[PDB]
């Protein structure tokens, strides 16, 4: 019993941090086999991220000015490019540390752990969710650029994103392995629109799931929907359209706990329209969406 | 900017972790040099849970009888030992994988990183807090059991928690690494008194801080108190009442935002009497308590 906003073990990943410095600049790296890859504005002053033309900055860099840490030791660079938003430094050493991994693009909605890194060096890890806008509800300061978002199969590390931003907003945008940003950010220091953050509709249902499996059934109601009628009340409150897909998603923990998708619907429903009343369900005030089906079926079920 | 509720990075801890069966029992064990820390009711079957005996039921075990693996490798157990209510396996081989570590007792408030296993296979991390009544709200399915908690500084890792049990509630108890159980639970399954959990007053300030550093200040009002006076609102809401001690931890957090202690205690004290209407703080629609004023510290300059 119990349901925590639960991350991914990090050793993992760990194994691959190292730092990369270019010029006064400073940030992380991500070795896997005998590649780095890190944000190109990494050959960024603060000055040129007002207007940065990466490929006439890259003219001037040579192998020579990549620094490239792992713990104390210092990498040879013998190959530098650039993929989209990342440059790919290569090294003549393969990381004896590197795990199974893929380099994988997330859906929005999606969830991820972050192993938040500053000078190639570890701080933390925390779970969180790409949001139907393309943004992340990071916790990362300036250093943290590098910082690598992933999920693991068993022995396998399913890389998703590199974080590159922070927004004016407070909110963070980032990178796929491939370099190319989530959403519509370009690295540059510009105004950028973030867009509206909908709720994640599927995983707030499967937490609901979540919360009858441990115990918490108040919200539980005599009341079923259509997907029609949820998507009426899900637009009002700027929740995500729930779609066949999403109610096929749910079927395993429909089925665990024996409450229909609809029915659970018309649960969150009445509390969309009625509000907690100052209760709460897992410790929580308000409605929860970052657990996918597969988080709660995993943290439910303990999948190592 | 950006808060979330933040772990340790679990590397160190995961190369430790290894599966140790007795019997029918299979639980997680900890290696650290040629020792293997574990829940002693591994050698008890679910039938003798009710009521053991462990003495004379550890009079029954030899060495041979516990199996310790460690990923595909078996472990020789060479001694074994019973302190308090752990058992410790001696090995004829030390973890290669032990880090810098320390046994430490934490205090009720204090926070720290779980990581999760199954089979001496790591699942995953999340933050949590000794509750004032000496539990955890963790997530923990059967097998869990032997599952360690931590801090860790620089490198050096200091194990404070080893998971028991689930008391029918819902919540956890738990040793330290000398076997004491943290409050007044035993190894037994019997009904057992939790106690009165309160809120860890220090904790909600310090997340206060944390929330104006990262933006959010609408809840800061015009208003002080005194120590004696929000201690009269403090039992009110079964918060702990505030000291000096608690009230001089929080300078650091008190000088970086030009905020004094009385005036954010006298935000809290409207937050308390008026409820939040609506609104949120740090993405939360309650009181956050699972945060200590060195966390907030921690998290809001990015030690490594
Ligand atoms: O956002 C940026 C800068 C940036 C500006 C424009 C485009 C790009 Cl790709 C990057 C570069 C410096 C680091 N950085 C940061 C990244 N994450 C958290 C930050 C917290 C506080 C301060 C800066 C942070
Ligand atoms: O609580 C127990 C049992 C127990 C009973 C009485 C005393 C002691 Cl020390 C332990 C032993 C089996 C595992 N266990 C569990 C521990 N954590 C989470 C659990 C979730 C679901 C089911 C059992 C769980």
């Amino acid at each position: 019993s119990g349901f925590r906003k639960m991350a991914f073990p990090s050793g993992k990943v760990e194994g691959c941090m190292v730092q990369v410095t270019c010029g006064t600049t400073t940030l992380n790296g991500l070795w896997l086999d005998d590649v780095v890859y890190c944000p190109r504005h990494v050959i960024c002053t603060s000055e040129d991220m007002l207007n940065p033309n990466y490929e006439d900055l890259l003219i001037r860099k040579s192998n020579h000015n990549f620094l490239v840490q792992a713990g104390n030791v210092q990498l040879r660079v013998i190959g530098h490019s650039m993929q989209n938003c990342v440059l790919k430094l290569k090294v003549d050493t393969a990381n004896p540390k590197t795990p199974k991994y893929k380099f994988v693009r997330i859906q929005p909605g999606q969830t991820f752990s972050v192993l938040a890194c500053y000078n190639g060096s570890p701080s933390g890890v925390y779970q969180c969710a790409m949001r139907p806008n393309f943004t992340i509800k990071g916790s990362f300061l300036n250093g943290s650029c590098g910082s690598v978002g992933f999920n693991i199969d068993y022995d396998c590390v399913s890389f998703c994103y590199m974080h590159h931003m922070e927004l004016p907003t407070g909110v963070h945008a980032g990178t796929d392995l491939e370099g190319n940003f989530y959403g519509p950010f370009v690295d540059r220091q510009t105004a950028q629109a973030a867009g509206t953050d909908t709720t994640i509709t599927v995983n707030v249902l499967a937490w609901l799931y979540a919360a009858v499996i441990n115990g918490d059934r108040w919200f539980l109601n005599r009341f079923t929907t259509t997907l029609n009628d949820f998507n009426l009340v899900a637009m009002k409150y700027n929740y995500e359209p729930l779609t066949q897909d999403h109610v096929d998603i749910l079927g395993p923990l429909s089925a665990q706990t024996g409450i229909a998708v609809l029915d659970m619907c018309a649960s969150l429903k009445e509390l969309l329209q009625n509000g907690m009343n100052g209760r709460t369900i897992l410790g929580s005030a308000l409605l929860e969406d970052e657990f996918t089906p597969f988080d709660v079926v995993r943290q439910c079920s303990g999948v190592t």
